């Protein structure tokens, strides 16, 4: 096959991934699930299964216990804008989720704050760009160091 | 001029605690600069230079702040912005937008009512960021049903 690209997708450093999404994060589901395992990645459905109606507290809550219980590597969320299901994973204690819209903060929320949790917006990214944001996020690896004392940080706060 | 096609609201909040790491410093001046164009009454927590810090410490400067209701909302830039806010959404009473474009920090104002808006300096540009708070300055709570989802979010956290 074709090896043109500029950059090259680092094999998955997550073997399993718990995922989620609302109503309208479903419109992203079908095609990155798909895409999730084309790389080689068992994805634990949390739902949904529908464009009907629903709140993202749940899948948030849910992919985020999964998590945080080590039953899974990582979990991936998907609302419209990813920024509220977002926060709702970051109200657990062990969790720290990432949202964003460019490969850039997925990749050095990796590296440097060693995030387990991903979201993102079916309303603000494309299909293509978001599976490039997946990409950077599954194959980074936290590279410890200074940061171990930010991250220390962080637990510390959810006291 | 009256040249814009999208127009920023007249600020609904009147004060927010500032704060950044030596990486978000990067946009520190200008930024405070374009918060005060706008009317509002910055709070500055440091930090003061380009020197190294601890992004944690900031984070937790500006969130106590907004959630002691001594000032109206949080801003936050360090170089990627998904560091501080994580620190930031720790807190009780926080809910924490990062973002690279307009559309998703004035959503996260209208569905979850977020009172502190990060980004990153080496992800955004000057002119996109100050764009983006202008957004989220602007913007209002829409409450109704998406107040279950809000409630639903403290729940979690309590608990």
């Amino acid at each position: 096959h074709h090896h043109s690209s500029g950059l090259t997708p680092r094999g998955s450093q997550m073997k399993k991934i718990a995922f989620g999404c609302d109503h309208v994060g479903f419109i992203l589901k079908h095609e990155i699930v798909a895409h999730l395992v084309e790389r080689g990645v068992e994805v634990i459905d949390k739902g949904t299964w529908s464009s009907e109606r629903t709140d993202y507290p749940h899948y948030a809550s849910q992919v985020a216990l999964a998590v945080a219980g080590g039953e899974v590597d990582g979990g991936i969320l998907i609302c419209g804008t990813g920024v509220g299901i977002s926060i709702a994973a970051n109200k657990f204690a062990g969790i720290r989720a990432v949202v964003c819209s460019e490969p850039y903060s997925a990749q050095l929320s990796r590296q440097h704050n060693d995030t387990n949790v991903l979201a993102f917006g079916s309303r603000v990214v494309g299909l293509e760009l978001a599976k490039m944001i997946v990409d950077a996020w599954l194959g980074a690896q936290y590279e410890g160091g200074r940061h171990q004392q930010r991250v220390e940080a962080i637990t510390a706060i959810e006291q």
